[PDB]
């Protein structure tokens, strides 16, 4: 049977195109854009044109979700492709919309919507078949319940479409896509694809999997900031691949009366397993799944046990599935972490700017957008957002979008005119309204992501870049060479030297480079974590970072243990050695398996404890120089490349004024002249207005000086009072720390062996 | 570390149970590494924190004084710096045979980069004896 083919998602947004391999659309004696007729469960028929794209597998067969409720089938599923190019031409169309799809409405769908719909869209319709046009703000489905000739026809210029006469009743098969999907969901591509691997199998070939006679995962959560669309993401899983999905709420359960709650988890636990394979949705179990220690009611530990006790009744035999979700799986009790019982976590993550950027998209489809789209620039300003927060976001632009036409419309109280809400689109000023009125949620949360710093924004040093990159991407670029010697990559390194040098912007670049996410610590942070949870957050950091590989793990401010403990302090010592020996510990703890690099950074070499100086820890030490003349220039260009300057004097006598300055007081120094230029813009337009309040309009335009110019007074005056930001003695301490490890070395000289 | 890291907190009963997991398991060797650590804490940039240091130390002899004589469970103990740590372990009944480490000298050098060179590739260039 080499013509059915396993159905896969269609990217085109026609309904009715389907993708195909040139081998499968030889051998089924197709066209070329012709038209293909697919039969499903219940032989229903289906025409649909081939479309010119040969991306799929040839096994694979591109076929979206209208054609797959035409087909009564689901993701995953097979196609009766069978060979039907002579479609007839459409002489009469009788279609007439669903109750339930118009309703508040009152408009006319053949001239608003069907009329740009079918417009030079050739849409092969059948007897039967459900085709759907999304409009201002709503999608609307029809079928053909009868039309000439019988049972599909071709949309054709020679067109008659009755669209006239009350709304067709259900027809009692659904079909319908208003409901949730895979691609109703944007931002988790791995995480989707994870519980696709770890879930399709025993719901695909349940009694096949029964034959195989191995034990399937049965406990999988999902864990994460709340808003995040994971009873969406469960939800759309269920409907997708097929099951009987049931959800459970903590309150809704626990607050019932007395101890009945157990009657009711039970009632559902049977009848989960008396219906189909199934998967089982609790949420918020936390508020009935405290710590041990916070059960301090009796009841409470009744229902955990109960509850573990019917779960633990799950004996191999079982088509359905217990999916759980809440936050951060602290709080959880920790038995319900043991085998047979949950034991797969998932994280689900905050999206990108790009992630809020495909989150808009699914939920700005519908919307007509204005000219002035800047969805990037939109993704770009809203970071600390949920998906929920976008939607939130779109539904109040849209609200303030509208209401700036309450009184040119008439109102009234009736119905609405869908040419009143057609016209409207939402602009980017009502995006700068509805941002001006808003709440970011995440705020206190640290934040994972690979990081964006490139090579060229730090000059210099392309020899300690080549020296880490060696270190970093090597191993797991040759992993093969360092087995084949049986050597162990080093674990982590350190770097010392002056402040200012960027070293934070050298850790950042290499992780992007590799290409794995970064995690960012905090002397400030770490000074706070000393007092109260200290152990509970390295542990959870740790983990965190290990879960996550590859990855990078950068410290800032390492020495600022030194900074408190030591010196005429001495007071926050115990809680400093604490939180180094609970560090100490974890690093240890820590498998050169996981793709995990610690990376510490000082700038007082000297006052750092050493006990971190042993092998196995951070031994790689790097020495920062303060860049001089040499390349100054260029990494003035690095940060002169953001804004235009165009007219320059020289930029080598500028590092020739200029020496010993670090990154920080160049890239001041260029801030300070961009200060002067700014001044100097606003004060000449202040002059021109402060000619114009008594004079007529006297030709207010960009003769202001306003391009991106810096001219040589402006880098004059900077030059003029510009403090070094590193001292000289602290450069010979710098060398006598390189002394120091010199004779730790002792050894430098040649000598022949 | 993990001993400093007990050090804040449990430092009585935490060697309790570590001492009957060690009785449990006899035959058994039991080894103490950088014992002056503790001392460290006693000496050291802060000098404050020694209550605890005096909670292990005293429930390392108590415990000590406690190891009855069938048990057969040797105790080993590395210090970097002997004369920091309290004298009062070195006493009949407790640590009493110190051992010094001399460094390594040409022929066990060679012998421990031989060790080391096992792993896989070969020196056939030089001198190990020379170097
Ligand atoms: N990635 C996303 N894609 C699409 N919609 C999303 C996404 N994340 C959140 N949403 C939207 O935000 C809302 C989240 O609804 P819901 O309360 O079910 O989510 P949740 O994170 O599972 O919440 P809960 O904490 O109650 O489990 C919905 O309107 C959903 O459409
Ligand atoms: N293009 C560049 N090249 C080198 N260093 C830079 C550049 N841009 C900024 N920097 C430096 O990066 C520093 C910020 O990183 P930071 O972690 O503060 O380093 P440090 O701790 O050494 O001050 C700034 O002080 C600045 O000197």
């Amino acid at each position: 049977r080499p013509n059915r083919l396993i159905v896969d998602e269609a990217i085109n947004e026609d309904n009715s195109v389907v993708s195909l391999s040139q081998p499968k659309m030889d051998e089924l004696q197709l066209f070329r854009g012709d038209t293909v007729l697919l039969k499903g469960k219940k032989r229903r028929e289906a025409v649909c044109i081939v479309l010119s794209d040969d991306t799929c597998s040839d096994e694979k067969i591109r076929m979206n979700r209208v054609v797959r409720n035409n087909l009564r089938v689901r993701l995953g599923d097979v196609i009766s492709i069978q060979p039907c190019p002579d479609v007839k031409y459409g002489k009469r169309i009788h279609v007439l919309p669903i109750d339930d799809t118009v309703e508040g409405i009152t408009g006319n769908l053949f001239e608003v919507y069907l009329k740009p719909y079918f417009l030079e869209a050739y849409r092969p319709i059948r007897k039967g078949d459900i085709f759907l046009v999304r409009g201002g703000m709503r999608a609307v489905e029809f079928k053909v319940v009868e039309t000439d000739p019988s049972p599909y026809c071709i949309v054709a210029p020679d067109t008659v479409i009755h669209c006239e006469g009350e709304p067709i009743k259900r027809e009692d098969e659904e079909e319908s896509l208003n409901e949730v999907g895979y691609d109703d969901i944007g931002g988790c591509r791995k995480q989707l694809a994870q519980i696709k691997e770890m879930v399709e199998l025993p719901l695909r070939h349940p009694a096949l999997f029964k034959a195989i006679g191995v034990k399937p995962p049965r406990g999988i959560l999902l864990y994460g900031p709340p808003g995040t669309g994971k009873t969406l993401i469960a939800r759309a899983v269920a409907n997708e691949t097929g099951a009987f999905f049931f959800l459970i709420n903590g309150p809704e359960i626990m607050s019932k009366l007395a101890g009945e709650s157990e009657s009711n988890l039970r009632k559902a636990f049977e009848e989960a397993e008396k219906n189909a394979p199934a998967i089982i949705f609790i949420d918020e179990l936390d508020a009935i799944a405290p710590k041990r220690e916070k059960t301090h009611g009796e009841v409470e530990r009744r229902i955990v046990s109960q509850l573990l006790t019917l779960m633990d009744g799950l004996k191999q035999r079982a088509h359905v599935i217990v999916m759980a979700a809440t936050n951060r799986p602290n709080s959880i009790d920790p038995a319900l972490r043991r085998f047979g019982r949950f034991d797969r976590e998932v994280d689900i993550g905050i999206p990108d700017a790009t992630g809020r950027l495909e989150i808009l998209q699914i939920h700005t489809k519908n919307m007509k957008l204005a000219d002035d789209v800047d969805l990037e620039q939109v993704a770009n300003e809203t970071h600390g957002h949920v998906g929920a927060d976008l939607a939130a976001l779109c539904s109040e632009a849209a609200l303030q979008a509208i209401r700036k036409k309450m009184d040119l419309i008439d109102l009234e109280d009736e119905t609405i005119d869908a040419e009143v809400m057609n016209s409207l689109a939402v602009t980017m000023d009502d995006f700068r309204w509805a941002l001006s009125q808003s709440n970011p949620s995440a705020l206190r949360e640290t934040v994972v992501e690979v990081p964006q710093v490139t090579w060229e924004d730090i000059g210099g040093l392309e020899d300690v870049k080549r020296e880490l990159q060696e270190l970093v991407q090597y191993p797991v670029e040759h992993p093969d060479k360092f087995l084949k010697f049986g050597m162990t990559p080093s674990k982590g390194v350190l770097f010392y030297g002056p402040p200012g040098c960027g070293k934070t912007l050298l850790a950042k670049a290499i992780a992007n480079e590799c290409q794995a996410n970064f995690i960012s610590i905090k002397g400030p942070e770490l000074l706070t974590m000393w007092f109260g949870e200290s152990e509970a957050n390295v542990r959870e950091i740790f983990d965190k970072a290990r879960q996550a590989a590859p990855c990078v793990l950068f410290f800032d401010e390492l020495d600022s243990i030194a900074k408190a403990r030591g010196g005429n302090i001495g007071d926050g010592g115990g809680a400093a050695d604490r939180v180094i020996n609970q560090i100490l510990t974890e690093m240890d703890g820590m498998s050169t398996k996981k793709n995990v690099f610690i990376i510490g950074a000082t700038n007082r070499p000297d006052i750092i404890d050493p006990a971190i100086l042993r092998p196995g820890r951070l031994d790689q030490l790097i020495y920062i120089p303060l860049p001089d003349e040499k390349s100054r220039v260029a990494i003035l260009k690095a940060n002169l490349r953001k804004s235009p300057v165009a007219k320059d004097v020289d930029l080598e006598f500028l590092a020739k004024m200029t020496n010993g300055f670090s990154g920080a007081d160049l890239t001041e120094i260029c801030q300070r002249a961009c200060k002067l230029a700014i001044r100097e813009s606003i004060e000449s337009e202040i002059r021109r207005e402060r000619e114009r309040q008594t004079n007529p309009s006297a030709m207010e335009v960009e003769e202001d000086d306003p391009v991106p110019e810096i001219r040589r007074d402006h880098f004059e005056e900077a030059m003029r009072f510009a403090r070094r930001s590193v001292s000289d003695n602290d450069i010979r301490k710098y060398e006598m720390f390189a002394q120091t490890l010199q004779q730790s070395r002792g050894f430098g000289s040649f000598r022949f062996p």
